[PDB]
């Protein structure tokens, strides 16, 4: 309650948490601050209005905050937790986002500094920025359950939360992490064919996301399995079933598992190649 947060990052993530939070209620812009190295007009200069404090020195932050943010690259990281890691005192918690990069390497290398430090990987997206980015947590070696308390918590104020052993956030960050990019293709696509038929611009954009947001909340609210769902929708007669037919027969949900799996697998190498060198 008396915590205040900071993202030794920005860019995006960072925005995304940080705009979440803000219109969640819970922190307060200006108890926040993460560190600008550069400045990136849109997310620093963005930032710079909603009233969060940005500071040139990842350092400042550290100290402003009680729960820290690690929103950088996944090769950058190393070269911060080496730069901070002595600046880590034992109140605050490290929340780790950077994709695949592992619980164990970052405690390992940045214990070397703390006899037992607190730390969690994290998995997140974009849409966070509302109150339905899709988030994943895994508890680090030296990690209280009111840390993971926190967390759970913090985060299901901006979305959806759970615990998963961290394996298989390599796999979630495919599905979930991406995912919204897979939406946004999907959607100005359907835009495109949506004008593609008389539509104007911005009526088939909204109507095609309508269409999406509707078919989520059903497949959430529910069992069903899309399957059956995708059953209830489609007449014996067609337009819908026959819409699917040519999805069908151009690989539709093949291109989709592709998605994830090169997604997925992208994760893993970026991490199992900064293993070594």
């Amino acid at each position: 309650r008396a915590m205040s947060v900071g993202f030794i990052g920005a860019g995006q993530l960072a925005f995304a948490l940080a705009k979440g939070f803000t219109a969640a209620g819970v922190l307060a812009a200006h108890k926040i601050m993460a560190s600008s190295p550069d400045m990136d007009l849109a997310t620093v200069s963005a930032l710079r209005k909603m009233g969060v404090k940005l500071t040139p020195h990842n350092k400042e932050t550290v100290q402003h905050s009680d729960v820290l943010f690690l929103a950088v690259k996944p090769h950058i990281i190393p070269f911060i937790l080496d730069e901070i890691g002595a600046d880590i005192e034992d109140r605050h918690i490290v929340v780790s986002c950077a994709a695949g990069v592992t619980i164990s390497s970052i405690e390992k290398k940045l214990s070397a500094f703390r006899p037992a430090p607190r730390v969690i990987r994290c998995m997140t997206n974009t849409p966070v920025v509302v109150r339905e980015g899709a988030t994943v947590y895994a508890t680090g070696t030296h990690a209280q359950v009111e840390d993971g308390r926190l967390m759970e918590q913090l985060l299901s104020s901006v979305g959806f939360c759970t615990e998963v052993e961290e394996d298989l956030i390599d796999a979630v960050t495919g599905l979930s992490g991406s995912g919204p990019a897979y939406a946004f293709t999907a959607l100005d696509a359907l835009a495109d064919g949506g004008v593609k038929m008389g539509l104007p611009r911005r009526l088939a954009v909204r109507l095609g996301a309508q269409a999406l947001l509707g078919a989520a909340k059903m497949l959430l609210h529910s069992e069903q399995h899309p399957g059956q769902l995708k059953d209830n929708v489609s007449s014996p007669g067609g337009a819908t079933i026959h819409a699917l037919h040519v999805l069908e027969s151009g690989g539709f949900r093949s291109l989709l598992i592709n998605a994830v799996e090169a997604s997925c697998i992208r994760t893993r190498e970026l991490q199992s190649m900064a293993d070594q060198e």
